[PDB]
């Protein structure tokens, strides 16, 4: 099983999330809270209440990616709805149930293939067992003493280790099959057709359900749109029901499903968004009080940037050296371009408008088009990335305002 | 079989909900207008009434939770239904007879739990006889006695003993099975693919049907945002006709349904909300006759919060205690921070806008975010929370109005 | 087979109904105008056309409760649409044809309980056969003489009346059983399972079937509220269309439904409705003139209350009474209070708004939440409910007005 | 497997869609960006990110047919689907991870076509072993040596030959079969009943799912009208929404489907439309951050055209003469005409609205009504398809504007 504690919950985060420490605090700090319960009886198992989260601040600093990775670590199933969506002023049909059943079809497809490297190691030395036995069969009547049958391998296991290096020959092997088939073929056959052997009767199922019913976490994007303070940030109360609608989710239901029937009841709870236009204390009373963890983010900087650019561990920036290595190249940021990169983002979201770290991404990949592009070309040549290079390709984008409009 | 005398209904209330004490009484009052009914006859078991309830007043003092759990220790199936909801001004399709449909779909894995330790301790001596079976077989033509069956025991009742402490041996016990298995696996079987004879034909219906029936409660939330009276909360009598959907329901048909058929005709209704915009007396007559029974509630003092805080069995607080406790802290909260605890949530309640007795709830897992947290380090370590503790962390947030308006 | 004559149908209306007999009157002219048809031939069977009924008249005063009973005595499967209902202006969906599906829908969960006191005494001497059969078996080879099976009673009889004071016992009886169970459980159970022995094929669809079509009763609702006459009851003609619809229900057609294809043509219709606002006059022609049989009803009065109150079979003032009774309470209730009782409904139904008979409902549980609640107490004490009484917890309330708005 | 270099990609692309190498370029650059990946490990196969493309450009000038063709000689199952659809102004009900639903519903139409020549070949070699032994069975019990096999071919494989010459006999052959039918039928059968035989379990999906999941492309038409700065281009953010709605999709998650479940994550989207009404600054920032590699393309020119008009491997002119010829009819294009036929397209644009390459289709299919039709005669018949000529039947039309409103 998972837990940490506190702090550890953090640190794993401070690993992909630069700065906002508080943020990262608080929901640990839920999802102890979460812990803890479980340690206690059937009266407090019952009494107390997942510790919702409202992430009130400005976009692209973090809100989402602080959920969506607490939760890859926790090991939730995890899902973020917008909030929107059940509105539909186009006037569809939207029920808020849904949410519930789509933490549950990844809580599946994240059983499945959370099951093909626990069990995948495990039958791949039982495809085998299933090759040496149509090149050289262990003749009739097998005399038991589990040490006559690594006695095969006088030639057997000469085969085994022969299974690596050559292959593409005709052969058929034991709703079974009885077929005449080949061997690269074959190999990338039984495996499929062994994990159904790794049993998956009420397990991929019952303990998938488990999964969210144990938890993950929904993060409901952007509540702050869907509640009234007049102006322009108010149509009807024809979106303060979806306040309401919401509510039991987070309240405490069942709801119906596809594999099984699940309780939302501990489901844990992240509700985002900036309210420039209201305010917390701007929902339904009834929820407002389901968000009892509130916390603010605070727009990045700059450096905040800088280190956004590195000090994350799957690095923006990596992703080129590796990618951009695949060709031939190395690439390497100095310090002072690593500047300016930032230093970019930063006058651009200044002048258009700020869209968050988001803007790195942009900026960059449009910094490489140039070698992005060229890079099969520099088949070993490598190049260095700094100031100087940079401002040649940006300042005048950065520059031209208009431009950046449409493409930064 | 319940009933309960009118006080002693109301005595477990003041268990769970400070205060309002006109309120829990009325309620009583109707769960025994309730059974009196029923030893009647024929003629006036199917004349008299169900006598539903209105429950005008303010919000988060109590409506919902009184009703709530009156219906729980009346052992009834319970819904609360918004009113909203079927409103859709977003102009989905709500059927409002789904209400009652969903009052029996809780009417059930609500008789389902419930029949599993009732009927769960009657067959784990019946999965046992499955086991002391298969281990050392009776030996054919038992030759009755009932008393040379306690003696097959000579070694059998060694092996039942023996099944407490050591187990994961290979076995296979007799649409049956004559299945090949393992025992840690199979005990956590039979048990349940023994609930099966553990009869759940035209019973776990049938009664279940009963269930909502004889009844259950749906408290139907917050009434008075459906009827009219003009200006700001009047779109058309296009809700007009919610309340008039809904009729039927308190006022008496058949509902089609999954399992079974039901009669809403003796369900209990109890209907919420607040009026600020209306008045009872402007429901459609039709319904106004079926809120037969009014009652107001009136808004918590401090001192009722005090008491909310406290005298609550699942006491909030004492959540803390035990929660907090689990990662090596005794907490201890005095009086005297109690005491601002709720001179808190009363003075930022009357600031931004005052959601009921809902603040605490936020105003302390605010509190504790420093404790809450670093909790897993006070390993032993025990706190003093109290009024110098509290005013340390709150004062100025409290103080900062347009804070507490976000985080509070 | 039903019928009645004309006097006869009344006569057992104003056994619950004070007054209105013009009303009364008609509703039986359609009922017999209906039988007589019967009677005739095939030509004519088929070309005279169910004399449909138009209310018109102010609210509570009793178009509904002439319908219901007048139906619950013909014994005809009965339901009461809402004219609202199928106009959305929240602007779903709503089919017509609904209506008679749900017609049908009661004339089953009515044939099946108005078939378990025909054939449950049927049955509790077939559940008997079957355990007067694992106590005691009648030994092998029965030698015919119907005179030598009350003659296994020799101890078989015995037991046959120590059925009804000492159970509990473990037995086991004969998709069949062979089930090894216990017998207040069992004895519970033979009787379900045995109300299937009695016949449920094409029997208890077919004829429910024959329910409907030989005829209940409908009542539409309100119809007025769904036509034209400009200004503040007129949006569109976007409700005449609901007329429209209608018509054919009314006018005559088949329904495609759950058990069975359903022929409207002879169902019987009554709609109801005041006209403050059109006239009938405003109907479509087409359902104009399906509305053959109009008639006036009157509002009621403190007199007509008073009788309400006491002259009603079920009376309401009885319900008390009896009700009361089981908690150890005789109450008795003066002329003069009846006399007030009443005496307050109309005055109260003259300030706030009027909502019919309706008011004594709601006035006197109110009156009672003394006593009703106090009850368990008086353990044999009585009381007296008179004038002085009354008054007492009346006057100011009905006093208070805007106080009444709530809660009266 | 694929890949590709840069410029290899691009250079195809030349193949059909003259200019925009910007265009091309990046796509390019997505579609290695894309392979890269791969090839890295597991950290970094799953934390980089598809490089999604932003085709800003007036209409007609290749955004689609750019990825269109991208994707074909990617291999890629592709699908382009209009913004406006989720839309709904007439109200209906749009959900938008069906898009993905679609990508996977060519996955498959695509996967199986595309697996009959690679398997058809394979297998006529298989149905030739199942009539080469009902017109001569190999008599029982073959002494193995595979070369007495090519040896019933005595007289076997001269009935082997003579299945190309001589067939429709009456002959039966081995969920199976037992059927007594003919040769030519039969013929066409097997085929078919034997690509079954051809495996199509979990790896016609599997690795269909693969492809979308690997990738195929969505190429997501006008992004630029779901977004809004006012006046004449924003009804509500009624369309801000699609923009949310889509988000997932791109942004990364699990669909729901018919064969299989799908991984929309890896997927690559290229996002197209013009924005003179906004600035793809005006995307929710959400998105904004999606659309990563940004490109313009240009309006083509007379030129250009010129240049469609023939150096298109497909093109469009040549269309003409096979088609042509058909009828007997050489077709040829002189340079010069080629010219006007261009110059047309060009002035016609210029007047009416210009509707981009679009154009030369119809100017086309119009010079040609004349020969196009009379074609059947001129068998044999040459013809000259020059300047003198195309103004002849061209000049006025393109004179007369209001008619080539209508009419090209
Ligand atoms: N504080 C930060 N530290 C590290 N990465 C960040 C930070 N803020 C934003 N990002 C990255 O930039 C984008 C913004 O993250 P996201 O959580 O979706 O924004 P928001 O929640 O603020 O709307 C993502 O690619 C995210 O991973
Ligand atoms: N007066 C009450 N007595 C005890 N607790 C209350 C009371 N009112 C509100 N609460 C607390 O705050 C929450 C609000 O109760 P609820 O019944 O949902 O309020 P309301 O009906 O007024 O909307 C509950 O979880 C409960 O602990
Ligand atoms: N004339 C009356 N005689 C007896 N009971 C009446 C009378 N009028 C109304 N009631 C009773 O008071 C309420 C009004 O009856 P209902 O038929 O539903 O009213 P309406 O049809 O006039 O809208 C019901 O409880 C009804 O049984
Ligand atoms: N610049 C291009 N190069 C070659 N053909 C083009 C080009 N632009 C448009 N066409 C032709 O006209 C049609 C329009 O191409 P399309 O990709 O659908 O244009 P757009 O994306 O600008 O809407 C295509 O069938 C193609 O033959």
């Amino acid at each position: 099983m998972s837990e940490m504690t506190p702090r550890e919950i953090v640190s794993e985060l401070d690993k992909h999330i630069i700065g906002q420490d508080n943020a990262k605090r608080s929901v640990a700090i839920a999802l102890r809270n979460r812990w803890r319960r479980m340690q206690l009886n059937e009266e407090l198992r019952h009494e107390v209440t997942p510790k919702n989260i409202l992430m009130i601040g400005p976009t692209g600093v973090g809100k989402t990616e602080i959920a969506r990775r607490l939760a890859k670590l926790a090991n939730a199933p995890f899902i973020k709805v917008e909030a929107t969506k059940f509105t539909e002023v186009g006037y569809v049909g939207k029920e808020v149930d849904s949410i519930i059943r789509d933490l549950t079809d990844a809580a599946v497809k994240m059983v499945r293939v959370q099951a093909i490297e626990k069990n995948r190691y495990r039958a791949e030395e039982l495809a085998e067992e299933r090759i040496l036995d149509v090149l050289i069969p262990p003749a009739k009547n097998n005399w038991g003493q589990t040490e006559q049958q690594q006695e095969p391998s006088a030639a057997r296991q000469a085969f085994r280790k022969k299974l690596r290096e050559g292959q593409l020959d005709d052969k058929e092997i034991e709703k079974q099959k009885a077929r005449k088939l080949k061997i690269k073929d074959a190999m990338k056959l039984l495996i499929e057709e062994e994990a159904a052997k790794l049993v998956n009767p009420e397990e991929l199922k019952q303990d998938a359900i488990d999964a969210v019913e144990q938890h993950g976490i929904v993060f409901i994007d952007e509540i702050d749109k869907i509640c009234k303070r007049g102006e322009s940030s108010g149509p009807d109360v024809s979106r303060e029901g979806v306040q309401r609608d919401l509510l039991p989710l987070v309240e405490g239901c069942t709801v119906s499903t596809k594999h099984g029937m699940v309780k939302t009841d501990h489901i844990l709870f992240i509700a985002s968004g900036a309210f420039q236009i209201a305010k917390p204390s701007d929902l339904i009373p009834e929820l407002q009080g389901r968000l009892p963890i509130r916390v603010e983010l605070q727009a990045l900087t700059t450096s905040d940037f800088e280190r956004i650019l590195t000090e994350p561990n799957a690095s923006i920036t990596v992703q080129y050296k590796a990618l951009m290595a695949t060709e031939g190249v190395n690439i390497e940021f100095t310090d002072s371009g690593i500047k300016r990169i930032a230093e970019a983002a930063w006058q651009v979201n200044e002048s258009t408008e700020n869209i968050g770290a988001r803007r790195l991404h942009t900026v960059l990949e449009r910094l490489m088009e140039e070698i992005s592009y060229d890079a099969s070309d520099l088949s070993g040549q490598n190049i260095t990335i700094d100031a100087d290079y940079v401002s040649k390709h940006l300042d005048a984008l950065v520059a031209d305002e208009d431009l950046s409009r449409f493409i930064l």
